[PDB]
């Protein structure tokens, strides 16, 4: 009786919602779809692969539509041995744990606040001054209360052997800058701090790319592990056709193009961090020295076969894709106030900005954006247009984590910071907003970052900022451009 | 020739899923929508915020709807010093740590099963004979096999040091209830109690509100930690118009009504945990006791600013939005069996319940929902609509972990129930189910909770019970209502 | 003057996306629906419920249509009495973990390389020489670096007390087998195997099973802890029916035919692992030995209530629902290289594979897919059409990590392997993709796995394929079949 | 444009690059060389002399 | 004049601008094409 | 990193550096850098970044 | 309304502004300038004394 009573209690409110009912739930319906087949194809680059170098592939034409696209790199395992034991002792130098110039540098900003005789101190004693200094440092610059010298003694428990590793996220680090072309023309250009960024907002729960790029979350002890074997990473560049099904690349529609992906590697130095300076480190299997030509990389593509109705159809009218093309200001700091003239063009959907201290590239730490002891480099940010405030000065924390908390899947562990002018910026195929940066004569990101940013030790700090941006990819007559 | 043929292997069935194919996946198709902006705005209270106060702000009218609302609260740095070293030392009382309320009232349940000289025993005596009591106590009560005493004498290693930190998820905390208003009418409702359950049930991965609420998963040193300095929450609000954007609530079509927040504000002696009874709590960088007047609190709202063309379009017809309302049941248990007379009213989508320990309330643990020793405070549950089982007896695992994985993007980490009559109660715009509790004439949840639930210590422990319900809010004229 | 010049700045592209836009973002749209309820009903077998047996139960028809469908399981506490103390000792034999047959099959592997007089030395002295002959025996199948002797010296902090518990993810190893069967008709089986690679793959972020199984991530101290007491685990069955609302089975337009589950029950002797050989496991509660008879499950079925217009139109008329059927190709490996012939049928979505050692099944961890020291099985595998490679040879992780990332909600944390020829084989009401098995004269997936993999001590390890594959249930004159 | 060579370039070896298309014709091309610097030690100060 | 931003970065060698090079000048020049134009005795841009 | 705020369409520009020490020498055509070494290592034009 | 320079503000260089249209006429103008608090230090007693 209640439940035909309630299907009977239907009001004047419930017909535009009930009346003429399109949909059942009863009852499942399905849509039928064209003949496709999936293909995945793994081929070498055109020119020879080394670190510090350029290389670049053309892309075979093994299908009708390009998908999926993975840098398919290939690390060999790591040994180490004395310099005194080693033939040949000469090799390019790598950042050492027994010369952290993080520390040294966060060291340095706080010896005005050293009580007592630091330069003839015990280690202990000079470790316990160091603490105590920190709480007058972080009381006279933040308030902070001070906290107990034992909870500031973290060791990190580091193993008492010899060895050497790959950095934090090597997969995207070795991809100092990578550029799809299409006909000579650079249709997109992806850098590894982006890269990063985008898996910080964007990576999916139970879908992040920890293994695949080689990052543990900084748990050096996994990165030591992974680094004594052969490592095989597969790291996905993410091209507006890599996003949804529907914006595949038309391989058929451009037959008279060259379809190109040129990669400027990593300088080799940069990519391995060490426990001793006076180590050198081995190639694990040849046990030769460590060198530039030791990096391997290949493509693997992911080819879309159609039916030959489909496929005649987008060979004849491909028309036009939407695209998200990325652009990149990228500036040194050597002062608290930063002001960062945004020179990006077309309807804007979003941008993302990080700071990196020197000392943290410096230690080999590439995707650590915290300031000085770990905390937030940005006190506060605002952005202006034409000089009027589109967004008046807002804390840190609503940059990284009210921005991420609205518009993305995820939010950052990094000092990132994000801002959407677009409702979904990760849907690929609907715009839900932009800011068209063409029409603006000044686009201005102004920045109040932690005190002594960029000061002393971290003299050449880098600002990054990434923007994301509509454009449209024609295809015509056998040709592709923007 | 194979991939071929499966595209001319086609029967009758095919025809139901692939004939007249309105859809491709190797061409993107997109619509195009109309112009508009976001803009984030920082509003002040129009009066004073105070704990254990109510303070109101009336809403800004900057653009032409309001999607997203944040209660942006700013709390001081916590410092401790003892009262015999300070010149004021009459303060209001704190939960405090060598006072473990929560503890002694988990104790008196086994006092009973303790065997021997409890009285006159050493402290390392008496945490023996109390695990040997919680041993002798669960075989009695639950069948248990004993655990080895050493597993649980679970040291939790408290530094020994003086702190005192702000209660986890303190951000929900603090907002004891909010009402959002329009023309002088409550549209909604929202708890402390409801926004932490709905962060538990409807949090998705990757976008946890950890930091912008205060909350650590109950680690008290990262509490300790956070609370040594200011601290700057963001505190999202869940009402109807954050949910999605085609509800955004139209500021253009309510002219002639204020819209309005109004929060109550949890006490001061409710949000602070001590390590020691005779400690004064201060304001870090003040160095006064701690007062009701250091709560400040602020809105963020993001406005959306419309093309003429549109926004005279919604001004002339507005028309009518599906809103989603929260109403609420709160009673004191006083047995281990309760029932609950759900008096809610409207198209119910679902129910959320959960019971508070009085000693866990008391020890300032306010999102503890365990019952005794942890465990699981209900045992069964039954739903009846007119004294008839709609839900027939039903043990807590189905309610809290069956019915979150049937409806919820998350399984609640505590012990938080739910039951829904919607097939998808988080779609916003989407009716996908709902039971008219205006027509039933009794809707009664009965529940057997855990033995010696709500005896002794735990006399006044709290059963909350939360509805979501469908109503309309209308736009005519101006004007907005229900 | 920005904002409205922005609304003005369109041109002949801006047309193809925004020109007669059919969605406003300023103003909800909603959809009505059909009344319907959801009720829980659990039901018991019509057979008895005992380990290693097979039981039924005929699903009643307690509303029009079927929804979920939770195999609700109940297993006893467990307790622990030395067999001399037991007053009749003989019980079925459980694995220990003083035999461990898994640890004693991978020291057989690096028995070659132990240089010195192994069978003489002490107990610590035979510890150091397998870690030392475990980096001689990784550098010369793998060129590794070896790694320091204490690193490879994990102690798993065994409490030193009697314990016996249920084996990880019990609530799938329970289920050998399940079928769904319609008058009679298989429609569908499910395996244990394919059950937890479905929620390695599959399973959301912040909604995997843990608890609702009895999986704890390997941690054996919380396996234990939970065996102490009474578990009642709720083991989800992901029919076709139980994915979406529109593929609820229609009870009403079957009325003819009989519903029926059919369970095949794991073995006790492979449910549970003890801390000692000589311990009988006992029932915590009833305190006699554990046995077959001692297994209770029940079903928990959601029925879908309709509006008798809405069930009169479905009875009427309930035509086709596309299914997803699932199939299994099981082979033991007696050697590095394997090759399955897969003789699945229909349109082939995607297909999983992965491998069991002996010694890991031996040793009671059913879902343990390690190799050889808990190394990768697979080395590379290759897929064959007729012949002719359809994916040439790719390395393990490109199959477990990158077709997991294109095509799948998580990662795997196990050695599970993956191949989609579906776009979204997630989706389970949008045909994306297939290849036709019953067009192909043979479907070949070669394997080149790890070195020594099936020799010795693993000779009979165990290889398993499943295919998820699709079909079409019927629904005609109160009849159902494929 | 810079562009790297397809094969390996060394002293004595032939290498080629193949042209990348970055534009509508080709004007100015320049082989862009880096040397190292130079030193020199005594053949019996070096643990290989050869 | 229909450039949003022109931008030349520069890579300096190191200590370049420091201590005593405090204030160290960099000048850059261009040279744009414009009309003249004469008109009854008049000439202007 | 000098915004170049030109105008109208330019054919070419010019750049060098001038040290303060050359400069306050009195060597005012001196764009050497540090020892008389190149004073730019590298450079990049953007347009709209 | 206060508006910033179009290029960097420096001692001793020239700056320009290219004032806004934000009304119909232009009335009062006032160059705002902010100078820092100075300090002095001995010669002997700084790092970097040029």
């Amino acid at each position: 009786a209640g439940s035909l009573t309630q299907l009977l209690a239907t009001g004047s409110m419930d017909a535009a919602l009930t009346q003429n009912a399109t949909r059942t739930f009863w009852k499942s319906s399905y849509q039928k779809h064209s003949l496709f087949a999936l293909e995945s194809i793994n081929q070498p680059f055109t020119t020879q692969v080394q670190f510090g170098a350029e290389s670049h592939i053309t892309v075979n034409r093994q299908g009708d539509l390009l998908s999926w696209m993975y840098l398919k790199i290939v690390l060999p395992g790591l040994k180490v041995q004395n310099q005194a034991d080693t033939v040949q002792p000469t090799q390019q130098s790598f950042a050492s744990l027994d010369n952290d110039v993080a520390a040294q540098a966060d060291v340095s900003h706080v010896l005005p606040y050293i009580e007592g005789a630091y330069t003839e101190a015990s280690l202990n004693t000079k470790e316990q001054l160091i603490a105590e200094a920190k709480n007058s440092y972080e009381a006279a610059k933040y308030n902070a209360a001070p906290l107990p010298v034992a909870a500031q003694m973290q060791s990190t428990e580091m193993p008492d052997f010899d060895y050497a590793y790959w950095t934090e996220a090597i997969g995207f680090h070795l991809i100092k800058r990578a550029e799809f072309k299409v006909g000579g023309a650079t249709i997109d250009t992806i850098w590894s701090e982006l890269l990063f960024a985008m898996e910080e907002l964007m990576g999916r729960a139970g879908r992040r790319l920890t293994e695949t790029i080689g990052r543990t979350l900084r748990r050096p002890t996994e990165l030591m592990k992974a680094s004594r074997q052969e490592q095989i990473l597969y790291v996905p560049l993410p091209w507006y056709f890599t996003k949804h099904p529907s914006l595949a690349f038309p391989l058929v529609a451009a037959t008279y193009h060259n379809i190109q992906l040129w990669v400027q590697w990593a300088q080799l130095n940069s990519c391995i961090i060490k426990s001793r300076s006076n180590l050198v480190v081995l190639h694990a299997e040849r046990n030769v020295p460590i060198s530039d030509d030791h990096l391997r990389a290949s493509l693997e593509c992911t080819y879309v076969h159609l039916e030959a109705a489909e496929r005649d159809a987008l060979t004849a009218n491909a028309g036009t894709q939407l695209i998200v093309q990325h652009q990149a200001h990228l500036q040194q700091v050597s002062s608290n106030n930063v002001t960062a003239r945004l020179n990006f063009n077309f309807p804007v959907l979003e941008f993302y900005y990080f700071l990196r201290r020197k000392a943290n590239k410096d230690a080999g730490d590439h995707f650590n954006f915290s300031g000085i002891g770990g905390r937030d480099p940005v006190v506060s940010a605002e952005l202006l247009f034409n000089n009027t405030a589109r967004v008046t000065q807002k804390p840190a924390v609503w940059w990284r984590a009210v921005q991420a908390l609205q518009f993305h899947s995820s939010a950052p562990l990094t000092n990132i910071y994000s801002y959407s002018f677009s409702l979904s910026p990760e849907d690929p195929i609907t715009p839900s907003g932009s800011a068209n940066f063409s029409r603006l004569d000044s686009v201005e990101l102004a920045l109040t970052l932690q005190d002594d940013f960029g000061a002393a030790h971290d003299a050449n700090s880098e600002l990054f900022v990434f923007a994301r941006s509509y454009n449209i990819l024609k295809f015509t007559n056998g040709l592709a451009g923007l």
